[PDB]
């Protein structure tokens, strides 16, 4: 019941002020080259510029186009990623974008005297990048340029080809530039207090900060260098907005757009006047956990070895079974969220299928057989079952604060009861926050939980390395099994550079996870934006890339 879209009617005037907010109770942190931020806030915020000058189009499931800033290509052959800008990307004070910008992108993250936090051991991959990353060498080997520096052409070198590289949001190479004439001469150690990365930049996109209030806002105007469609609107402000103040200012008409609302406002929003609420599907996953072991860090692995009736697979599908999901998203999410079959959102159209089932549909019958045909036996006396006269009583540890997440927590609790299953909240109540990062991340990890609740927003290439695999830290339950082991390595494979052998190949771990049950995904997400309106040409589409030129207004008035 969401519209990615909002087809306004009434056409644009030419010109105009776009005024949009993002909610934040936090101050914004103004760093435009994309190595040195940390602020998700900022990030939004610069999109009208560029985002932070990334170079690369996509389409809907995020994988490359040839149609943005710059092109990139790879051969498998040669194990090249080729990146081409275009010839007339520019800087916002009209100078010319090169390979150099590139390059000092890669300089920016790797080299340590800039202070970056970005680096990864992915780009460890790229030939000589680990060299110069720890000061070893001068230069990236690895990375070259065809018509030189001054040139508009680079070659990447790495030393494995990896699948995920036709996704943005890889990893294996960046997707940034930075104006190397520009910074050339500010101390690294400098560079991120700079008044040339903060107040005073330069950007690549259709908008260029004419002023920057720090904390707060920017102020945007069309840059006359931009290589594409020329902008509609003659500027657009784009300010902080508080949570509390949040549904005032749409009261009030203040605000044409407003960004990162969070769910619980949402039945507020939802029948005002003068807006549209447009919805879309996140890069999100929410899923349960089992505690089945631990992990041993010095060697990296994770070991099954924990004593749990959780280790039978029975149990495991049972007590998913059990909840009510969708029932629980119906009665308090309002339609934010929506009972997950996968662990993949469908919105990765190349990675995951309807036609995969989970746990999305109650099944208190299949449970209860479940566990009947496992030997554990309920007894009468008491509620729950036995086996071997051991009760079937587990350990939730349930967190803050998703909204309801105290009624949620009960409610599954609840279910579980009608199962024979008796389950507890870790010490009486839900942990905080921090506290459960702390829980699950510490390794070896913690013996006194069996069943938890977690979350992740996947990236643009949505890669269960870091979260599933065998090697993983952020493998809360402590999994490892040959066939999970084996359909990962299969996604990352050669094979997988063809596009359907890849989606087969994702779709089969899905499935395989799913019938393992070591955890069991829970919800899928929408975020929702309200749009005056005035506003003409917004869209939450994934796959359209001039939205800040297409954006207008029918009037300087808003609705």
């Amino acid at each position: 019941n969401f519209d990615v879209a909002y087809q306004n009617p009434d056409k644009a005037i030419k010109g105009g002020n776009l005024k949009v907010a993002y909610q934040s109770d936090s101050p914004m942190k103004a760093q435009w080259l994309s190595g040195l931020s940390n602020d998700a806030t900022f990030a939004t915020m610069s999109g009208p510029g560029g985002g932070q000058d990334g170079l690369f189009f996509t389409d809907s499931g995020f994988k490359f186009i040839k149609g943005g800033a710059a092109d990139v290509a790879l051969d498998k052959e040669s194990k090249t990623a080729t990146i081409t800008l275009r010839k007339d990307l520019k800087w916002s004070d009209g100078s010319e974008v090169t390979a150099k910008d590139y390059e000092f992108t890669y300089e920016t993250i790797a080299n340590p005297a800039y202070g970056s936090d970005r680096w990864t051991d992915s780009l460890a991959n790229i030939v000589g990048l680990s060299d110069y990353h720890t000061g070893k060498a001068k230069t990236i080997s690895g990375i070259t340029f065809p018509d030189g520096e001054n040139g508009k052409v680079i070659k990447v070198q790495f030393k494995e080809m990896k699948p995920g590289m036709t996704q943005s949001g890889n990893g294996y190479f960046l997707e940034t530039v930075a104006p190397y004439q520009y910074l050339k001469d500010v101390a690294p150690k400098d560079l991120a207090s700079s008044p040339k990365t903060t107040t005073k930049p330069l950007v690549t996109g259709p908008f260029k900060p004419e002023n920057v209030v720090a904390g707060e806002s920017i102020k945007y105007v069309p840059n006359p260098y931009y290589w594409g469609e020329k902008p509609k609107l003659n500027s657009i402000t784009y300010e902080v907005v508080s949570t509390a103040k949040s549904v005032a200012a749409l009261s009030s008409s203040k605000y044409d757009i407003i960004n990162g609302m969070v769910s619980s406002q949402y039945k507020q929003v939802k029948n005002l006047k003068g807006y549209k609420v447009l919805g879309q599907q996140a890069m999100y996953i929410s899923l349960m956990y089992y505690n089945l072991g631990h992990y041993d860090a010095k060697n990296s692995i994770n070991v099954q070895d924990r004593k749990t009736p959780l280790q039978d697979q029975n149990v495991r599908q049972a007590i998913g079974y059990a909840r009510n999901v969708a029932e629980v998203d119906n009665k308090f999410s309002n339609g934010l969220s929506t009972p997950a079959n996968s662990l993949i959102p469908p919105i990765f159209k190349q990675f995951t299928s309807s036609s995969v089932k989970g746990y999305e549909k109650q099944d208190l019958d299949k449970a209860n057989k479940l566990l009947d045909e496992d030997g554990w036996k309920l007894n009468k006396s008491t509620g729950y079952r036995e086996k071997d006269g051991k009760e079937l009583s587990l350990v939730y540890a349930a967190r803050v604060g998703d909204a309801n997440a105290e009624t949620i927590a009960q409610n599954y609790i609840q279910q579980w009861k009608k199962i024979g299953v008796k389950v507890s909240l870790y010490n009486g109540k839900l942990m905080e926050f921090n506290s459960w990062v702390d829980h699950m991340t510490t390794p070896p990890g913690a013996n006194d939980w069996d069943i938890t609740d977690g979350s992740w927003s996947l990236a643009s290439e949505p890669s269960q390395q870091d979260l599933f695999s065998a090697a993983a830290p952020y493998n809360f339950g402590h999994f490892n099994d040959s066939e999970i082991t084996k359909d990962l390595n299969d996604i990352d494979s050669a094979k997988s550079e063809n596009p359907t052998y890849r989606k087969a190949a994702f779709v089969k771990y899905q499935e395989d996870m799913n019938k393992k049950a070591y955890v069991i995904p829970t919800n899928f997400m929408l975020n929702y934006t309200p749009v005056n309106k005035r506003v003409v040409g917004m869209t939450l589409d994934y796959g359209a890339m001039n939205t800040w030129s297409e954006i207008g207004v029918s009037s300087a008035k808003l609705a």
